[PDB]
């Protein structure tokens, strides 16, 4: 109930919020349905439009007007945005050079420069380039402020997960918002874009920006806008906010617009209607610009010009059918559309099983248009797991597609051109970032960058300490022309042991043979030299990772890679080593086919033992340092010591071993040499987070030999490819992949033919920044280098994406 028999006069957009029942008069009270009998009287008024003409210049106030042309208007705030350019010979905004923000130049009274966030439902990337000639004031943004050429969204690539990401720094796992449809199964509880359930603050986690600014004594407009209030009404409610008096007035403000959105679903991305959309969002920009500059704030404000995701092309032929693969199709719920979502329709159906489920949806049809996935077997790039809400059974669609349980779906419960929510590294999926102000930088543009970093920026901005989230905060310094933030690096919690030469072969009663004995003076001592380190400098080119977490660990040197062996996992948490362009690659020998060599350094208690892999009947073993790119049949030897090996199915090997035999050298070639860090990674619990030893699921049968969820691959060159990995003076580059370890290739269609047809597409899919990799391991990376902690910092949120060129 709301007592709506209250009134507003005096409250229109008031800031505070009134709890039921007495009547509401902010910008949300139309969706609550709670505005006051008076509000569209009184707040909404329309009267001439919104726009000053010759004949109202100097009008005697008139309060029933929309806005004002009146001499009062500016010290009430509430002139016409174009009040100065028609009354009083100014300029638009959009008209002006621009000049560069050295310093901010704000009225008296202003504490900081305020932050405003113009937000754009819809709005691909590539439209700041294919729009440009009809958004003038959009282009100014972009071209005099701090852009990006796109910046990427999250998974899935729907509305309220990324706009609740931006205003949380946080994953969709962790904030709660996994679509906009989801049903949690401890609440009993569904969440709609139509009705009531999602106004309960109970769906909503983490801390969003208005709540961290509040809390901290920073005043923030109210966040969002009943989507009935137009366009021209949000902006000239902003302009007035800012100029309430100093103790009243917001220090951050957010406008949004449904467009280009709401058009794209009808008309396609680049729909010829498309065109006045952009016209119309320009125009809006052009009217908040205007405004500013009235009120003298245009050389003052940060103004974020930021959207959501984009749009792909997509209609209702494009759509397949679970009613074409699933026998038992009305057993199931399915959330559909650009992405699925399966789980049981009844908990009382005993004879739901997920395993056949996936099984029927697994390359099925020639040029099937989905892939199914249980949801930790998902690429953790997206980080689309560990939640409730997130079905189990996943489907990733492929672009331009929908899945539907069944052909009733979509013509009885067509029209639409334009859909979004596929997986977030889809070109037609990125979106826009412009910064302009002050406090960024100017004419500047900025590599692509994850949505997930802004909130840490925005928090920079308003100078608040951001709640813990998921950006790299220090990754977007570039950005900024001052508030940097300059983190430290992590303290090294474990420091390692350095053995030596400690047991006799004897010792070892591991199962392992090699065929390696068969037999000096300087030769000798120059292998000694390599096992205490000499060509470490070559092989461990950025510092050796550092161990964030309490554990037991043994740097291992040798002529062609170095190791940082866990006592505790009895395999590696990463081996480092750098391949020239030079580099040749070999066979594994005849005679060393099953060599395994206990390592005389660490303990046959901490060692790994072959016979418990001779009786694993599912699971053999693969090295992390590549026995083909040993530097010499001497230094082949080392590949095969027991400290080297790892867990792995065959299905996996098949996949392992491509890469190290083909692709590594391919890279090296392609890059001027490579430095590789490879490991495993343990995450049975899917939360991207390092496992403790009391997680692990699975072990090598009758052993203590944990199995790894993942491997992974750091893959590091120099940005100038004219300079070799190992002799770069400058700026790096990187890219890296977490690879599932499964027991089968079924994640890849093609399996069946050779691995250079189908490995590769596979590592693409499963590509990783350093920082997905650092969470998963608790290890730190790049901690040697000559170059600046924010430039590392940008290169770990580095996600190389394969797309082609926007
Ligand atoms: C991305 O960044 C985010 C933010 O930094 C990272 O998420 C953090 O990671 C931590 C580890 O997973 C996690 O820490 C836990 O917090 C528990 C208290 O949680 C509540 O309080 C906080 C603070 O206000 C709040 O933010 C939480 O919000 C979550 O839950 C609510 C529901 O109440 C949701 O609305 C909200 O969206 C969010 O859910 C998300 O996180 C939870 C986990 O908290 C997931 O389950 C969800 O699926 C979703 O992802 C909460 O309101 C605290 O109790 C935990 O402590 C347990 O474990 C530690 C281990 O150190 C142990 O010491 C304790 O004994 C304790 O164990 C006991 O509980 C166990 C579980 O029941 C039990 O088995 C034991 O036997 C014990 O009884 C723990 O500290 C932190 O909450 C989240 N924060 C957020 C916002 O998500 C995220 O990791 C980053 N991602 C990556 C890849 O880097
Ligand atoms: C301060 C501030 C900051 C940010 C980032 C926004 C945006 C633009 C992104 C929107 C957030 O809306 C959400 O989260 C929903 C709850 C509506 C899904 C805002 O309204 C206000
Ligand atoms: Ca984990
Ligand atoms: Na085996
Ligand atoms: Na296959
Ligand atoms: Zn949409």
């Amino acid at each position: 109930w709301t007592a709506t028999s209250g009134s507003c006069k005096g409250r229109c957009f008031e800031l505070q919020e009134v709890g039921p029942p007495d009547c509401r008069c902010d910008n949300l009270c139309k969706s609550y349905s709670s505005c006051c009998h008076d509000f569209d009287e009184l707040c909404l008024k329309t009267a001439r439009g919104w726009e000053c003409t010759k004949d109202r210049c100097g009008e005697v106030r008139n309060e029933e007007n929309a806005c004002h042309c009146s001499e009062d208007c500016l010290s009430r705030g509430d002139c016409c945005t174009n009040y100065q350019v028609v009354c009083k010979g100014e300029s638009h905004w959009v008209d002006d050079d621009c000049e560069e923000i050295k310093v901010p130049e704000c009225p008296a009274g202003f504490v900081r420069p305020p932050l405003i966030i113009f937000s754009v439902d819809g709005f691909r990337a590539s439209y700041m380039k294919k729009g440009s000639k009809v958004m003038p004031n959009i282009e100014k943004l972009r071209s005099c402020g701090t852009h990006a050429p796109y910046m990427r969204p999250v998974y899935p690539t729907k509305t309220f997960p990324n706009l609740y990401t931006l205003a949380t720094g946080l994953y969709p796992e962790s904030h709660g918002i996994v679509g906009n449809s989801m049903y949690d199964p401890v609440f009993d509880a569904s969440f709609h874009l139509r009705g009531r359930e999602k106004f309960n603050h109970r769906w909503w986690g983490g801390q969003p920006l208005w709540i961290t600014a509040t809390k901290q004594g920073v005043r923030a407009g109210t966040f969002f806008w009943s989507v009935s209030i137009p366009h021209e009404r949000r902006i000239l409610t902003i302009l007035q906010w800012l100029s309430l008096p100093d103790n009243e007035r917001p220090s951050v403000y957010a406008f949004y617009s449904e467009q280009p959105d709401f058009s794209g679903h009808k008309y396609g991305p680049f729909g010829p209607e498309m065109t006045n959309p952009l016209r119309e969002i320009d125009k809006t920009v052009g009217q908040l610009m205007d405004g500013l500059k009235q009120l003298r704030l245009h050389r003052c404000v940060n103004v974020i010009f930021v959207g959501d995701h984009g749009m792909e092309d997509v209609t209702c032929d494009r759509t397949e059918f679970l009613s074409n693969y699933l026998t038992n199709v009305d057993d199931i719920t399915l959330v559909p559309g650009t992405l699925g979502r399966i789980r049981a329709k009844s908990i009382n159906n005993s004879k739901y099983d997920p395993k056949t489920i996936i099984a029927a949806l697994t390359c099925k049809k020639p040029d099937q248009h989905f892939k199914p996935y249980m949801k930790q077997h998902l690429p953790k790039r997206l980080h689309y797991a560990n939640n409730r809400r997130i079905e189990d059974i996943h489907l990733l669609v492929d672009r331009r597609w929908h899945v539907a349980r069944k052909p009733l779906d979509v013509y009885k419960k067509c029209f639409f051109q334009g859909d979004h929510g596929f997986d977030n590294k889809v070109n037609s999926m990125q979106t826009v970032f412009v910064g302009y102000g002050p406090t960024f930088k100017y004419r500047t543009k900025v590599p692509p960058f994850e949505n997930i970093e802004l909130y840490n920026v925005m928090c920079d901005l308003l100078g608040l300490k951001p709640a813990p989230n998921n950006g790299t905060h220090g990754s977007l310094n570039h950005l900024l022309r001052t508030n940097t933030f300059r983190p430290t690096m992590p303290d090294e919690v474990s420091r390692p042991n350095y053995p030596g030469i400690m047991y006799l072969q004897s010792e070892f009663d591991l199962g392992c043979t090699c065929d390696d004995k068969v037999e000096n003076k300087l030769e000798e001592l120059n292998k000694r030299l390599h096992t205490k380190g000499s060509t470490k400098e070559r092989h461990l080119l950025y510092g050796r990772p550092a161990v964030l977490y309490r554990t037991s660990y043994d740097i291992l040197y040798h002529t062609d890679f170095e190791s940082g062996y866990s006592e505790i996992f009895l395999m590696p948490l990463w081996t480092s080593y750098t391949i020239s362009k030079q580099a040749e690659v070999s066979s594994i020998p005849e005679h060393l086919t099953n060599c395994v060599r206990p390592d005389v350094r660490v303990s046959p208690g901490f060692s790994q033992n072959c016979l418990a892999y001779k009786n694993d009947k599912q699971m053999s073993y693969g090295f992390l340092f590549p026995p083909y790119l040993s530097s010499s049949p001497e230094a082949k030897y080392d590949a095969f010591l027991v400290t080297n090996m790892v867990p792995m199915y065959p299905a996996f090997k098949r996949v392992w071993a491509y890469f190290q035999r083909v692709l590594v050298k391919k890279y090296a070639s392609e890059r001027n040499g490579v430095n590789v860090i490879s490991g495993p990674i343990f995450d049975y619990n899917y939360d991207g987070l390092r496992d403790t030893e009391d997680e692990i699921k699975q072990y090598v049968e009758g052993s203590s030999i944990p199995v790894p969820t993942h491997y992974y691959s750091i893959i590091t060159s120099c940005l100038d490819f004219t300079q070799p990995a190992d002799k770069c003076d400058g700026p790096l580059s990187v890219s890296s992949f977490i690879l599932p370890h499964r027991p089968d290739n079924d994640e890849s269609c093609n399996s069946s033919e050779d691995e250079s047809k189908w490995v590769e597409e596979l590592m693409k899919m499963h590509t990783a920044r350093v920082r997905d990799i650092e969470h998963l391991t608790g290890l730190d990376f790049y901690r040697k280098t000559s170059r600046s902690y924010s430039e590392i910092l940008t290169l770990k949120t580095y996600l190389h994406t394969y797309e082609s060129e926007i």
